[PDB]
């Protein structure tokens, strides 16, 4: 019955952390604030799938180019998706469609223009091209018609389409641009045509400019591809007497709140996500994520870091308050039910034991950290990436210096609250420790000899009633 | 046996903080720094109340629809509230060119003149002035038409060519509106403007556009196939604006001299006008900006808090109400002192002289300083300037409508994070720095009284001789003479 | 009595910091986060000078204002306040601001003569092309990259140009189109009431109609002339047809364009330095994390913020609070010790003086070291132009371009003020605990050997030589 010792926890562990004052301290538990991995997948987000457009993009599957789901959450493309304007020319506000197409609820492509029944007097079977090739033969896009003369005439066209659906209809068309003043006539029969297309919202009127243009695909002409949102109960007119690229099909559908586009390698799976990534879909329990900027969904917040730990347990020994690798030197490995706690001998024999009320506690404490770090963190459902023309260079280097700007704050205040959480965490433990070496040496007072590295000898016998009473508050010293 | 205690302050106080390693501690005294509540009025901002739209939007106020108050009197305002009612516009049909670019530059104006830029009677001697009427803009069962535009037609079987121009000596810009009329037949463009083929060319210094009618049967929207396009410039003092047209000319009548303020922003709001002064306005109400945190409303206009999603930000002054790291409080002092009514932490004596409490002023002052700074500092160094925060995009500009919501929501994703980490930081610290005042107050008296005074263990010393009033009041100001004893 | 103290280093430093729970603390050593001074020079950026326009803007040079020099690579283009010769001739430049962003950064760029003068354009008179509006050295002129093409003998034929790149780079090319004043001179230099142009490519497709109307005047000139300008690509073809009313390209431009930069309006002047951050009053130092000089820079800046001081404490509070020892039960310093920050002062009948702890003050440099390279490496930066332009229809967009770089502002400002105080107490503290411990580290030792006198002092009931005050130093002292 000579000793009694105050201590702390140790074990086998290689994990290291960085405070504010050292890097690389090893410490008996971490844990992890920052994403860092995925799953290589195309995940369903809200529940749906994407569209998954693979060698098209989106203005080759809108328009029905002949090389290329009832709702979709994104759009993901490949870097191989190639397939767009087959035959050459402008798509107008072709962004601002990509953005507007990204997630719908609803979607039903229907024939608005029935091919057989809406054209009497013109030709609407020939109307193909060698730059629209599909099968080694000429083609055309599927959801256009490329009407052309028929008996050396192409007579005056006059065409309405109402809205008598509960959507949203997007119609999408094109004006032909011929390349000489003689492929005009040919298709055609006339030298001057326009092309006029109004609703209550929209108004244009397009006229050919015939002129010899660089070959792409083969074609020296253009086609100019047009499109607008018809709403319930609204009406779209055509006119023309030439160069008019009708529709044929369009889209019934009802368009959801702000998703976006992935540029992706990753194939679909059967995995749902919060967050998906262009490498694959990452959890989104933890506040940081250092996979890639350009998330959609519920997602952590992106950084540069490439570690974010928080020190859980203790220095591994196996600060300010001068007991933890201070004047009690090292940890003990035998000690495995608690971080802080006592070691006895008497007569009755020793061993380890943890002091439960403030172990427990500090784990409480600790717990309750790290909780704060991830659940302070409010997040809601963005499309980061965004796509710009070549004359938006402005709007792309604000956007660009938008997530720039977002990533330093993140990068900076995710590290630097990780060193100041370590720092303190190590403080309280330090402190946890040297609060409880004074509960004993009060107790204890000239009954016992401190011998300077955590322990205290005895000047009685101190049996195993009298150790328990140490442990706890009750300790009898003048019974003693 | 004579005793003195070190203790710590206790209170009736039911105020609750969090902290890092603890939700809802008790303490006796918080500060709240985040706005939780508005008046429900609209204010005046800079002074100076805003304008009032009420069942117009701003395409119907400035053109002049019919259903819309002139309002002549206001001659300034600090932004522009219009309600969810606001649906008089464009009576008549068309494209109102750069709408949302035309609202931020109104949103607010030093000084504000409608005044008639082309007297309708003298300025147009071969027109017909007075039969541009519609009945799709209606106004008490009648046909009328834009109080500050002009519908000429043709006069006398004839449509001559104009030529009219306005030279700005209202050392102010002025904004210029007008509309081009765009017919739904070739038999009524022929009946107004006699011709088939008709111009509008409207030119200044920095301004120059050519306007051609483009005649087609539309789907009727207010009963018109036909359709008019409005335009606006703002021309700058002392330019001259010319318009040329030999037909669908909507001719201005009325402009505006006016001076821009520097970006305000339109609200969209129930609320009423009162007779009161802000620096922060929000859709629901005005609300003071005295803290650096608001949950209100995202979309502000003035010098505001920032916009946080926060319920609770409530930072510790007081101590821990007991009616860590240092072990003290709520450690081998169990419990705090509500008997101890004039200081933080302080004395308990007890010798045969009587007994009672006293607090240790020095310690207290010098905490409840540090403390001040600390909370002044929070608050005092949040930067603000006036900002209007919410933006308008029209069909075709979602990407940008978009890139705005990315900027809003990481700023609230930011401030939200930022907030609730420094209150749980700041009030961790904050306790554990009363916790080291009581133990270094403790220590001080330890270190003194030595062995003279047997230390009981729960903030109490035994003296091992008498202790009179002399004697403890050495104790508590440091000067007491050990050897003495 | 023999006698060893505990104590702590003090200095003749005036300088002061803030801290969470107090202002103005006299330390003895900081060390600034916030650079606050400029060269009051432009630099080269990423090795490479800026383009200085001078009393041009970018308009002027690109077209050749004849008050403009002709000039290669820059980095960033530095404008001056007083750059006011742009288009001589009046008139509108589509996409002006696209332009000069996409200008702002080149790699490579040259100016060659896509359409020569003197054979191009066989029918058509090519000299007099000149104008008041343009005068320079006293006589009419124009701009000297732009061909103004005039009838000759009495008409103006149909043209019809096309020029193919060759260059393996892009290749920008500029023209305009002539809009007069009233029909008799439409006719007089083009032959022709209505005219037409054409500009085509494999990206390009538009047709101009001069529009002829009578407008103020701007330069002594009613008329108008509205400029173009298109990037081609390379292998591609441009074709122009017009039969009036042409400003014909004369000289182009292949480049290859740059990663996102800018333009700096400035009043200062270039010198033979380099930075990594440039603003318009100078060049600034890139090594700390904050900057209060200006919001528009252009490299890999530190982060602007308002601040007017941003110093963190590395030394001691100076006295020639956690922990209760400095300022506390060992009431000032010691400017006798030189060699440190925490340490001893003893004395015995062989004399007396101070040392410092080495092991003790050499841990606290380390960690305090490791503090201020977190604070200040931490910074994560890109090479980034803040500033933009837009002009009088992109309010909305100017608008939100200022929301983004005044909530930027507002962040870092309110971050760098925090974390600087925040960092400032625990600092303080930090030392603190460090006496402390050292002090209880000498007690403990001694146990009743030696009384405690309560300034950190302890006297010995003993003789203590030499060798025992250097065991006690060590470690070593055996009671
Ligand atoms: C759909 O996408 C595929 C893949 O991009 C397109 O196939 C590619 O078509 C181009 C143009 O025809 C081919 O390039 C050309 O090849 C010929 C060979 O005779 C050469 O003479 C030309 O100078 C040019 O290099 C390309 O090789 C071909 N790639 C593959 C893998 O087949 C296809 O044309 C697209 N189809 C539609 C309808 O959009
Ligand atoms: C290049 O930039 C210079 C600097 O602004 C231009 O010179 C300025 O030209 C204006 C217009 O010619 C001058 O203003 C005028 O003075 C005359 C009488 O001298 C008066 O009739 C006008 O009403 C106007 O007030 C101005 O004095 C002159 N400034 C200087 C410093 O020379 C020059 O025109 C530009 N040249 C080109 C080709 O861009
Ligand atoms: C914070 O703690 C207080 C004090 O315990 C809580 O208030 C008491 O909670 C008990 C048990 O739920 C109730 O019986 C009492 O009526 C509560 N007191 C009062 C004044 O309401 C309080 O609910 C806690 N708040 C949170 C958010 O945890
Ligand atoms: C001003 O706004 C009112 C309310 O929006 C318009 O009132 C309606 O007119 C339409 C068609 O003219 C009717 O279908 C509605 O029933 C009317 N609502 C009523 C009377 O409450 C009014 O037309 C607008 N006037 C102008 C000039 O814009
Ligand atoms: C370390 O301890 C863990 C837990 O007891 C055990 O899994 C492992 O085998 C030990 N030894 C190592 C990792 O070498
Ligand atoms: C097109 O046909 C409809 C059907 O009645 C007719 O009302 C309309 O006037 C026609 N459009 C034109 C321009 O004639
Ligand atoms: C896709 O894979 C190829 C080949 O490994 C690689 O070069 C490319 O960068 C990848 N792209 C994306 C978006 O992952
Ligand atoms: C341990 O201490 C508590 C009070 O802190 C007391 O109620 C309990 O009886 C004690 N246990 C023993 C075995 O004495
Ligand atoms: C607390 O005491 C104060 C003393 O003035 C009193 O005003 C208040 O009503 C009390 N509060 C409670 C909850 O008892
Ligand atoms: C703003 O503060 C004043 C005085 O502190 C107060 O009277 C008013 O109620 C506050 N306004 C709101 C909306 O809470
Ligand atoms: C106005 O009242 C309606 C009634 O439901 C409500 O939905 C709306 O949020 C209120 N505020 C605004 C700004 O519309
Ligand atoms: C108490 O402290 C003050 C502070 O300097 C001192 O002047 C005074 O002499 C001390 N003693 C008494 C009895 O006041
Ligand atoms: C302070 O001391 C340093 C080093 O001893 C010396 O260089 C400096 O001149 C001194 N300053 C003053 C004001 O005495
Ligand atoms: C800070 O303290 C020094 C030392 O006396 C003084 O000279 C200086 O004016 C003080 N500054 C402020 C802002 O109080
Ligand atoms: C321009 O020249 C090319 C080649 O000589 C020719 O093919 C083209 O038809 C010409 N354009 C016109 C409008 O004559
Ligand atoms: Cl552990
Ligand atoms: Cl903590
Ligand atoms: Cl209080
Ligand atoms: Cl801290
Ligand atoms: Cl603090
Ligand atoms: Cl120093
Ligand atoms: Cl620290």
């Amino acid at each position: 019955s000579d000793t009694i010792c105050i201590g702390y926890h140790a074990n086998n562990s290689t994990d290291t952390v960085d405070t504010v004052l050292e890097k690389n301290v090893t410490v008996t538990h971490s844990v992890n604030l920052l994403e860092d991995s995925h799953n290589g997948k195309l995940c369903r987000l809200k529940g749906i799938a994407p569209l998954q457009l693979g060698k098209c993009n989106i203005a080759g599957w809108i328009l029905g180019n002949p090389e290329c789901k009832r709702s979709w959450s994104y759009i993901a493309e490949t870097p191989n998706s190639e397939n767009g304007t087959c035959y050459p020319g402008d798509f107008a506000d072709y962004e601002e469609l990509r953005e507007q197409l990204s997630s719908v609820s609803s979607f039903e492509r229907f024939e608005i223009f029935p091919k057989e029944r809406s054209w009497p007097n013109h030709n609407i079977n020939i109307g193909v091209t060698a730059a629209c090739s599909h099968a080694g033969k000429s083609s055309f896009y599927k959801n256009l018609l490329w009407l052309t003369e028929k008996d050396g005439s192409y007579p005056n066209l006059n065409k309405s389409y109402v809205n008598k659906k509960e959507k949203e209809v997007l119609v999408l068309w094109g004006v032909h641009h011929p390349s000489n003043i003689e492929n005009q006539k040919t298709l055609y029969r006339k030298e001057n045509a326009y092309v006029s297309v109004v609703s209550s919202n929209y108004n244009r009127r397009f006229t050919p400019e015939i002129a010899e243009r660089p070959k792409v695909r083969g074609q020296a002409g253009r086609m100019n591809y047009y499109w607008t949102l018809l709403e319930p109960g609204d009406t779209i007119i055509f006119e023309a007497n030439g160069n008019l690229i009708a529709p044929w099909y369009a889209f019934a559908l009802s368009r959801g709140l702000g998703s976006g586009i992935i540029t992706s390698n990753a194939s679909m799976d059967e995995c749902d996500t919060k967050c998906q990534t262009p490498q694959g879909a990452i959890n989104s329990s933890l506040p940081f994520q250092n996979i890639h900027p350009f998330t959609i969904g519920e997602c952590p917040k992106y950084v540069r870091s490439t570690k974010l730990r928080m020190v859980t347990g203790l220095r591994n020994i196996p600060g300010l308050f001068g007991a933890i690798a201070g004047f009690i030197e090292g940890g003990w490995a035998g000690m495995i039910d608690g971080w802080y706690g006592y070691h006895h001998q008497n007569e009755q024999g020793s061993g380890y034991a943890a002091d439960q009320k403030s172990t427990q506690n500090a784990i409480n404490g600790i717990t309750n950290k790290v909780n704060s770090v991830i659940e302070k963190m409010n997040t809601q459902f963005t499309a980061v990436g965004k796509e710009f023309n070549k004359l938006e260079k402005r709007m792309e280097n604000l956007n660009k210096k938008v997530d720039d700007g977002f990533l330093d704050i993140w990068t900076y205040n995710a590290e630097l609250l990780v060193l100041l959480e370590n720092e303190r965490t190590l403080d309280f433990h330090d402190s946890n420790v040297k609060n409880l070496y004074e509960k004993v040496k009060n107790q204890l007072r000239n009954n016992a000899k401190e011998i300077g590295n955590g322990c205290f000898e005895f000047y009685h016998k101190c049996n195993n009633e009298c150790m328990e009473s140490v442990k706890n508050g009750t300790y009898d010293y003048p019974k003693y």
